[PDB]
């Protein structure tokens, strides 16, 4: 059932959707499109954030750390970063910025702290995500051009990376919750999953949105008294509206709900 409501979905939105869902309760998992690729777009900055904090578990970065940047830095869509040329971040804030605003000009000072798109990428391989690759910087990456293989995950893939990062050994238990907690204070999602979740349920997520109608989000899903579920959403090549792209992700979260069992609104 599941696949023909999100069959009949992606109709509507007039392009191409993806969906992965692992619910780390029960073990039940679904795809719908979950092995194709899809633009990442900004759902790549909790990589990054990954990656830098294991970078800071290795002494090899701290989060305490000042950057200066300046003026010349900042790229569109930077609404921290740009009040903060005087005065400068530190890497723990640039994270901040990069997952809970998607601040471009953030990210592109992780990543240049990292050492740039090969590093995120080698990180993501060393962990054995096989899949997820980084070949640009902001704002490029986020140019979503159909058959384009750069700055692209599947569903299944980010679904499973994100298991590993939040719920395995690869960041130590500060730099695991610290994650998460970024993601839990997202500024960015609330039209999208966590629109058509249980008010009751804890959601951190990260949302990614690109060109050619490409409106994207990640999240891990704590009902109460329950481990979490996993939830990749992309759209991208949408005819509809930047609203009714919004709508498209909530309405899967909602169709998540209705189709498993025990779980509801209300
Ligand atoms: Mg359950
Ligand atoms: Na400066």
């Amino acid at each position: 059932a599941l696949s023909e409501q999100l069959a009949e979905l992606e109709k509507r939105s007039g392009g191409r959707l993806g969906v992965a869902v692992l619910d780390t309760a029960t073990g039940r998992r679904f795809g719908y499109r979950g092995d194709e690729r899809f633009p990442m777009c900004s759902t790549f900055k909790a990589l990054l954030a990954a990656a830098v904090l294991a970078r800071v578990d290795q002494g090899k970065e701290n989060l305490d750390r000042r950057i200066t940047y300046g003026k010349e830095d900042l790229v569109d869509y930077s609404p921290v970063t740009e009040k903060h040329v005087g005065d400068g971040m530190t890497v723990a804030e640039l994270c901040e910025a990069a997952i809970t605003y998607s601040d471009n000009t953030a990210a592109n000072l992780l990543l240049e702290a990292l050492g740039g798109p090969a590093a995120l990428t080698a990180f993501l391989r060393s962990i054995g995500d096989n899949v997820t690759r980084l070949d640009r910087w902001e704002p490029e990456l986020n140019t979503a051009a159909p058959g384009d293989p750069r700055d692209t995950t599947t569903p299944a893939a980010m679904a499973a990376t994100l298991r590993t990062l939040l719920l395995g050994d690869v960041l130590s238990p500060a730099s695991r919750q610290q994650l998460v907690d970024w993601l839990i204070a997202n500024k960015t999602g609330d039209k999208r999953l966590r629109a058509g979740l249980p008010a009751d349920d804890r959601v951190g997520d990260k949302t990614g949105t690109g060109e050619h109608g490409t409106t994207n989000d990640i999240a891990v899903v704590w009902p109460p008294n329950h481990a979490p579920i996993f939830i990749a959403v992309y759209l991208t090549e949408s005819q509809v509206d930047a609203d009714a792209r919004d709508a498209v992700i909530a309405e899967v979260a909602r169709l998540i709900v209705a189709a498993w069992h025990h779980h509801h609104h209300h």
